[PDB]
This record gives C-alpha cells, structure tokens and sequence, in this order.
C-alpha cells in the first residue's frame, strides 16, 4: 500500500530523465520522486515493483517513503541520495578516488545483492547507473523489483535470468566502479568468442580475477553472492 496523496509533495527540481525530481513530502523529508514514463511501462507493473521493494529491508538497497496513485503520472516516492547515481558520481569524482574506496563501494553492492539473491529476487539490471551514492559515500542498489553490456550469454541469447546472470552484471558493475564511471564496450558474439573487458588501472590482480569469475561462461561456474561477498571482504582485510 503506503498511498501517498498529491498534496503531500513538493516538486522542487528535475535531478534525472521517468523523469527523477527532488523534492518534499509533508514539507518535511528530502524525497526523490519518480514520475512514471508515459510511453515505456504501465501503470500497475510500476507500483507492482515499488510493492515488491517497500518489502525488502537491507542498509544497502534503496528505501521508499510510498507511492502517489491519485492522478497520471503516477510516482514513486523514495528516500533522497544526497550524491545521485553511481554512474555519474564517478565520472565527475574521477581521479579522486582511492582503490579501497572503490572496493568498499563494490562490497556494498555485493551485501544487498546477496540479500536479494538469499530472497530469490532477481534484479535484472543491475548497472552502476541502478545504484545509488548516500552521505559517507554508502551504496544502494535500486530499482530491484522489476542491453548486452551488462547481459550474460544465457540472458542475451536465451532470456535465461538467474541470480549468477546478475552475478555477471556485478562483474561489469565492478569494472564501471575501477574504471571510475567508464562506459563498458553486436557486442553478443564478440563476448561468445573471448572478449572480456580490458583490466582497469586502478582494479589490482586480485579484484580482475573476481571480475572474471563473475564472467564464467556457464553460470554454475560463477560465484554466488554470498560467496562474493567473503572474497571481496578478504582482498580488503589483505
Ligand atoms: C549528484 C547529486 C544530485 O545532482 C543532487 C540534486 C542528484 C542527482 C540525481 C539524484 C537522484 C537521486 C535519488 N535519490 N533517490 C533516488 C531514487 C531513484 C530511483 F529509484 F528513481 S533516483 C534517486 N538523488 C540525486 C541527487
């Protein structure tokens, strides 16, 4: 449920293009609102997602305060991330960041992904573009209860989703974040031959090897979330 009446938010300014804008609920929270595309989408797969989310509670995937159904177009009302996307925050921080950091923004997302992969909830998506940068520079992985750059080959020649195809998007994930915001690569088939994607600077021998194990061919030869998780935390400690 969690219905919100249009009365109750404030726009303040469009932040992203639905369309992403900042604003208040109650005059009172800081909200980041999203209004629902009219083309793409409709109407009751978009409030079936927040549904999905206002149900699953983790530090590290994104919060809602409630939707607002009354009139067209109808919006998602979340919890404000002081620093946008992820995509962009380390494109304009680029040459700032430290390799712990960027690891430590890799483990975020690792931790709310293996709760949704222990939850059975496949994200499908999963891009630097579909996180979110909070205070203290935290990671939250939105937009969970719903390419080829981010598609593993089961997903773009089957259409096969699975918690391991998200493994494989998580793998790209980490090359976006090591690489500070780079954009990844018909690119099907010149992954199918040996075509991975070349090792960042910042990204040690280590954490390379992670990225390509997330990149295994067969999805049962990737590791789990879970799994992930202890070998991402254990590059860290060493
Ligand atoms: C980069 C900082 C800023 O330019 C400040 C206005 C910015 C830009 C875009 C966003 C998007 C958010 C945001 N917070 N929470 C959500 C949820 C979103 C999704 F679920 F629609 S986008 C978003 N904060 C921002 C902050």
């Amino acid at each position: 449920g969690s219905v919100i009446d249009p009365s109750e938010l404030t726009f303040v300014q469009e932040i992203g293009s639905g369309l992403v804008h900042l604003g208040y609920w109650l005059n009172k929270d800081k909200v980041a609102i999203k209004t629902i595309r009219e083309g793409a989408m409709s109407e009751e797969d978009f409030i079936e997602e927040a549904e999905v989310m206002m149900k699953l509670s983790h530090p590290k995937l994104v919060q809602l305060y409630g939707v607002c159904l009354e009139q067209a177009p109808i919006c998602l009302v979340f919890e404000f991330m002081e620093h946008g996307c992820l995509s962009d925050y380390l494109r304009t921080q680029r040459g700032l960041f430290a390799a712990e950091t960027l690891l430590g923004m890799c483990l975020d997302v690792c931790e709310g992904m293996a709760y949704l992969e222990e939850a059975c909830v496949i994200h499908r998506d999963l891009a630097a573009r579909n996180c979110l940068v909070g205070e203290n520079q935290v990671i939250k992985v939105s937009d969970f209860g719903m390419p080829v750059k981010w598609a593993s080959p089961e997903v773009f020649s089957f259409s096969r989703y699975s918690s391991k195809s998200d493994v494989w998007s998580f793998g790209v994930l980490m090359w976006e974040v090591f690489s500070e915001g780079k954009i990844p690569y018909e690119v099907v088939e010149d992954i199918s031959t040996g075509f991975r994607l070349y090792k960042p600077r910042l990204a040690s021998t280590h954490v390379y090897q992670i990225m390509n194990h997330c990149w295994k061919e067969r999805p049962e030869d990737r590791p789990a979330f879970s799994r992930l998780l202890r070998q991402l935390a254990e590059i860290a400690e060493s």
